[PDB]
């Protein structure tokens, strides 16, 4: 039972999608009910005029009304076209299986970027959406990247629905400012980053205005944990997808936007009153550059302006892991150097902040120069409370809704260590990448000393044969030509000069010590690493990930109580393997390091050698050529007479 | 309760029973005498027991002397006697392990004739019959190289497999019934089960022994339940060709209904089976893996059999002639000629396996990725055609294990071609190495010579130089001016620097072909996916084989027929991989042999060459020093 009107055939479900065949456009429209009070329907005029003002790019848009729409209208008033988003609901993509623990760096990033420049035109123009929710936000395709649109807007005045996401003025109906979208900005970030909302998850908001009037400015999190105590906590709750500074700069924000004044909420100690947008702008501009410490194996991040010099930010590093800017081995992806001078900033040159935030390739390794052999261990992970407490005792039956929490979190840890053993793998092979290079330098030196050598040697040969035959041939023409012990002299002195010069044993040395370096470099290059040698902890996560999505496929009739034993002993199985893993990465690790100093130390042992056989043939040549000319000036001399 | 009266205190088994010695640590057995025996025993006893304490043959166990103070603790009025414990076992429980299912392997076998053959000559020699000899009655005694068989009724002139016809129908029986004996014994030594009717009466046993042919060695039922008597060997036995068929043969010689017929060999009389078996042991037997066809062929060699004939028997059966014969050993080690082809050398350190020689052809420049399967015996072949078949549990037990040693021949069989491979590999690292001293030897001779032609041509041009100084004021004769100029233009001749290039540009592509899947193939092996496959396989058919009387039904076949052709299909992918890179290694091998002479012609005129730059300095020289000395002493 489809019916249509020209060429736009209906879709399914407030608002009702048109599509045409014959044009493409699909207009979302708004339909109105047909009982309206006096106040509503003048209420609804005035959003029906108000829609066609607001045109922001960051927002749904409102489109014009097809031509013979309002002859199919039930009621006296004009219905109202949008623009229809393939993408769908935020609440769809919070819900996904691998966004349980909030979304990924970029997609927050985005999120942010797109509703904050958005809600700054929305309060330019005097109008207040008063209620949001993830349902609101429709992740539509962009051209670049995704964009987060609004849809379906409330009521406001100008300068009651069904739903969880409440500010507590909407409580106690008071005199509200913009704020309340602010508070309502704030939760939703933090389902954002954490995965679960911030105050009282599931709980009814008859105790939760009661605690939100307890708890201090500071305290961004209210949860009860296993046991059933209530707790205030100021700092972000693990395990989120951010950095450091990201968690930090975020943190001191969402105190910033969790205020219980409504004048005082959102009031910027710096940008003065309701300055949020400008200090949000100040916090994603910031340059953040990654480095991974591989002695320690530890991520730090720093915040980098447009000019910061590459030697100061070497130079904070060394104040905070203990490594001197000369001993410091910063590496990229692929075993290349980064700049010196100009600064690192070029390790983001892309900087288009992918949506699929990569921060497995934004980050520079740091190596050392002084120590000779790393070590194993690097720490683990640290776990929050309900995983601790939960890993202390495997066999407790808590609630199906405590258990889709802990199990999530569980999961999240594993595909963590999985990311940093990768992390760790790649940074090991970008060492072995920048030591193939140098091997392949110190190779091409080898074959040009070697030559070099050859050629002083068949030099050296073909002169003392030369020199020899002409002392014979002297001897012959001291009976009837002109002898002198004057020039006789000079050759004895070539000929013993010509043995003070050799350098073929040393360059025997170097060349066994250049080629057992090279057999060890290329027995250490077999060693496979791209593909995960050993994937183990591929499968391990694949099987907890199998074991998550069964437990969100049961039906709400077979939601029942059980222990997590399973889940605890593959989260084990995870850590020993991961262990094993990285020992092995940093047994290569030391193995390419030592080869690599030598091979910096070898260098210059051939430098010199090869600098100082030139000088030797350049007075091989310069003997050669005086011989000569002695010769052809007594021939010049005698034939003067 | 008479538990111990001494040192030696008794330990367990009740015919015999073993004594044990708490200050010498000797376990004795001594065979004890019951109470009541008729009397006629009782005389042949006492003579039994002076029998066999004369007979004292190292390969049966033999006889030592009762301690003295044990005629007192006897049940009997008359002496026991004592023999000789051997810590190994009967061959029994040999027979009946997971891994000799399906017979014995080929040294065990062969050890088990060599040594059961050198003591029944003897026994028969002095006169005594065993006239009973089964599996039990054989220990396997740990010697001091090599396990030893040795054997703890008799006159002097299921119980029924390993006696012959001419004793269990209670006929007169002569020596033959030994040898008969012998016959079905090591039958199933090869093939795994009894040779003559598997699971049938003796009543019935006798009539069909008798309907048999002579020719036919192995009469057994199929999955129908018909009863077939074939003359060839069974198979999955672990012999080779020549093995198989020269025992096949001295099977239906051993196995004949007719007293005076069975063993009378048609070339050593009658009887004259040892010295048959003999010549049978003594064969050199080498074995050939033509890597082509991936077949192996065993070929028996005489003590003067020269290397060239052998060649050319291998040329007409293989097809691949003498010249393009490459006989190869497991580390790449070429058939030395003319040396006798003692590879097959047990005598060595050292399995038909080790001492195998790989055969491959000069000719054929890449080999196919397939060399055709393995054949399988009717019932492997009727149980796959239709897995779903409930058969009995006994012969579940026989096909199953016959598919589990198809498995295990298979996976050998890679590691046969692998190890092929692995030794052409060498072979090619071997030249490779070589090659490579021979390109920094001609890098070397070539740099020398540039320096040398560099160092000359500097010194003529300033020769030339100053030659024009001298050309304008009376003291000069242009006489040889000429020899000046033709050195000038001629040195600029020789270098081959750019041939020199080429040769090492080829010869460095060479030496990456050679490392580039040097690290491909190890000792390690994909196909150990296969052996756990297998091992699935082995587990299950034994775990089966482990259910009780009363939870032994019979079932389908579904999962080991779905593992053989998992197995089957990873050995072909497997087989494609290694002809394939053993395509490359001979490619490459005769990409090095031609490189070789090139370089070879090339050095062999950059030698001459250098020769003629040094003659023609020290011509210039000579000139020079004859020139001024004469000019300035014709002044004086």
């Amino acid at each position: 039972t489809t019916q249509t009107c020209g060429a736009w055939e209906m879709k399914e479900r407030n608002v009702i999608r048109w599509h045409n065949q014959e044009t493409g456009e699909q207009i979302a429209i708004k339909q109105c009910r047909q009982e309206l009070s006096p106040r509503n329907r003048e209420r609804w005029c005035l959003e029906i005029q108000i829609m066609r003002r607001l045109t922001h790019p960051n927002v749904v848009a409102a489109r014009d009304v097809p031509e013979g729409m309002q002859n199919l209208a039930p009621n006296d008033l004009p219905l109202l076209a949008m623009e229809y988003c393939q993408g769908g609901d935020l609440r769809k993509y919070l819900n996904q299986f691998e966004n349980c623990c909030g979304l990924r760096e970029g997609a927050i990033l985005t999120l942010l970027s797109d509703i904050a420049s958005a809600l700054r035109y929305l309060h330019e123009n005097r109008i207040i959406h008063r209620d949001l929710k993830p349902e609101n936000i429709v992740l539509q395709q962009g051209e670049q990247r995704l964009i987060h649109k609004i849809i379906d807007l409330g009521y406001a005045k100008e300068l009651v629905g069904t739903l969880q996401y409440l500010a507590p003025e909407l409580l106690e109906q008071q005199k509200y400012t913009v704020t309340v979208d602010y508070w309502s900005f704030g939760t939703l970030a933090f389902e954002c980053i954490t995965g679960f909302r911030p105050f009282l998850p599931n709980w009814q908001p008859v105790q939760w205005h009661s605690k939100v009037r307890q708890k201090s400015e500071v305290d961004i999190v209210v949860s009860e944990d296993l046991n059933g105590t209530v707790k205030f906590s100021s700092s972000l709750p693990y395990p989120n997808n951010l950095n450091s500074v990201l968690a930090e700069r975020l943190e001191k924000w969402l105190q910033l936007m969790l205020m219980w004044h409504p004048r005082q909420r959102g009031t910027d100690p710096t940008y003065g009153p309701n300055g949020c947008f400008k200090a949000l702008d100040d916090i994603l501009n910031l340059k953040l550059v990654h480095i991974l410490n591989m002695v320690t194996g530890t991520i730090h991040t720093y915040p980098v302006t447009e000019d910061e010099s590459l030697q100061s930010l070497k130079a904070r590093i060394q104040q905070d892991t203990g490594i001197p800017e000369e001993d410091q081995e910063l590496l990229q992806e692929a075993g290349l150097a980064l700049i010196p001078d100009k600064p690192a900033t070029q390790c983001i040159s892309d900087g288009k902040l992918n949506e699929g935030h990569t921060l497995d390739m934004d980050l520079v390794f740091l190596f050392d120069n002084s120590k000779i052999t790393y070590e194993t261990q690097i720490s683990p992970r640290p776990q929050p409370e309900s995983v601790s407490c939960i890993l202390q005792e495997p066999k407790r039956n808590l609630a199906f809704f405590q258990l889709r929490k802990v199990w999530g979190q569980v999961w999240h840890s594993i595909q963590t260590l999985k990311e940093d053993c990768n992390r760790l793998q790649q940074g090991q092979r970008a060492a072995m990448m920048n030591l193939l290079r140098n091997n392949s330098c110190l190779s091409k030196m080898k074959n040009s000393m070697a030559s070099m050598s050859q050629q002083l040697k068949a030099k050296l040969d073909f002169f003392k044969t030369s020199i020899q035959i002409d002392l014979e041939k002297y001897s012959e023409q001291t009976e009837f030509g002109i002898t002198s012990d004057k020039l006789l002299l000079a050759w004895r002195e070539m000929e013993q000069a010509v043995e003070l010069c050799g350098r073929e044993n040393e360059v025997k040395l170097l060349v066994e010590r250049m080629m057992a370096l090279q057999t060890d470099i290329v027995d250490l290059q077999r060693s496979p690493m791209g593909r995960k040698q050993g994937g183990t902890l591929d499968d391990l996560e694949e099987q907890a990930r199998e074991l998550y999505r069964r437990l969100r496929e049961k039906p709400r009739d077979q939601r029942t109580e059980g222990d997590s034993q399973e889940m605890v002993r593959l989260l084990l199985q995870a850590i020993q393997s991961f262990e094993k893993k990285v020992r092995v990465i940093y047994t290569q690790l030391s193995k390419t390091v030592v080869c690599k100093q030598k091979a910096l130390e070898l260098l210059p042992k051939v430098e010199e050698v090869v600098s100082l056989m030139n000088e030797d043939e350049k007075t091989v040549v310069r003997l050669q050529e005086k011989r000569q000319k002695e010769l052809w000036n007594l021939l010049k001399i005698a034939c003067s007479k």
